[PDB]
């Protein structure tokens, strides 16, 4: 997260850090708890993932340095990638992880609500992007989970910034026109979380952008409300 600030314990209890153990263990992507055995994340995270056996989902983590040999994690039974997905910039950048066990909810690990289908066109004004990603283009994964409040940008304005890519109704853009705050490397798959009428909703999945936090180059997020039926279908199978 460029231009973000430190989160506190229990602030973002739906945020997870998805690690791969192969060839060596490392943070791969963010994700969000959405159900009792379900993480919602980005399809592009799995480009080099040979099998679900190498994945570990860590919930209830503030600092990456908390992740040691005996730290509790959830295994992954199945990776479900949207069957129309090809590449982040062409959309459908959405995936589910079916966990090996159910998740017992606490103040440090609990699900975020999907957006209401009735709020399909709502212009949310209390939206936050979170993650352990870079603070600038050439940086490192951060220890403490960072947050940044970022405004939504209309798809019409967003499309003007990305003449080389189709910004579809299944994408949502967010960023400051004057730049300065955005997702960056290591944040993808995590949430764009918006608080509306005292309830947090998972409005976006961090997907792609051109550079990090540049002027007039908003971040592009999977528009979760446009996939509610797909999510319900896959999570009940
Ligand atoms: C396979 C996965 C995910 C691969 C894509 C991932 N990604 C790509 N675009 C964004 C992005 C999103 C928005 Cl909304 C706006 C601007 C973005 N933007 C533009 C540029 Cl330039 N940078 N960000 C975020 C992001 O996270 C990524 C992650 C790492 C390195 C490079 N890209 C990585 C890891 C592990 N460690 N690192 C470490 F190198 F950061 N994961 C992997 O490589
Ligand atoms: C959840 O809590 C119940 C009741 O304490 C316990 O029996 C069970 O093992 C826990 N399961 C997980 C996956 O944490």
């Amino acid at each position: 997260i460029v231009g973000g600030t430190a989160s506190v314990r229990g602030e973002w209890p739906w945020q997870v850090t998805l690690h791969t153990t192969s060839p060596t263990q490392r943070h791969l992507c963010g994700g969000s708890i959405i159900g009792n055995q379900w993480i919602l994340t980005a399809a592009h995270c799995f480009y080099g993932v040979e099998s679900p056996k190498i994945l570990r989902v860590y919930s209830g983590i503030l600092n990456q340095s908390e992740i040691k040999e005996d730290t509790s994690f959830f295994g992954v039974q199945e990776i479900i990638i949207h069957d129309q997905y090809k590449m982040a910039e062409s959309g459908y950048d959405i995936a589910l992880l079916k966990l090996e066990t159910t998740v017992n909810y606490t103040d440090s690990q609990r699900p975020i609500s999907l957006p209401s289908k009735g709020d399909r066109n709502v212009i949310y004004t209390d939206c936050w992007v979170t993650g352990w990603g870079y603070r600038k283009l050439r940086d490192k994964i951060q220890n403490t989970l960072q947050k940044a409040k970022i405004p939504l940008v209309t798809n019409e304005e967003c499309q003007k910034r990305y003449r080389g890519h189709k910004i579809t109704h299944k994408m949502i853009c967010a960023g400051y026109r004057e730049g300065g705050k955005d997702a960056c490397k290591g944040d993808s798959g995590g949430p764009l979380s918006c608080k509306h009428n005292e309830v947090w909703h998972l409005v976006g999945i961090t997907s792609w952008g051109e550079g990090c936090a540049q002027r007039e180059r908003p971040g592009v997020y999977t528009n979760v409300v446009e996939y509610v039926d797909w999510i319900l279908e896959k999570t009940q199978a």
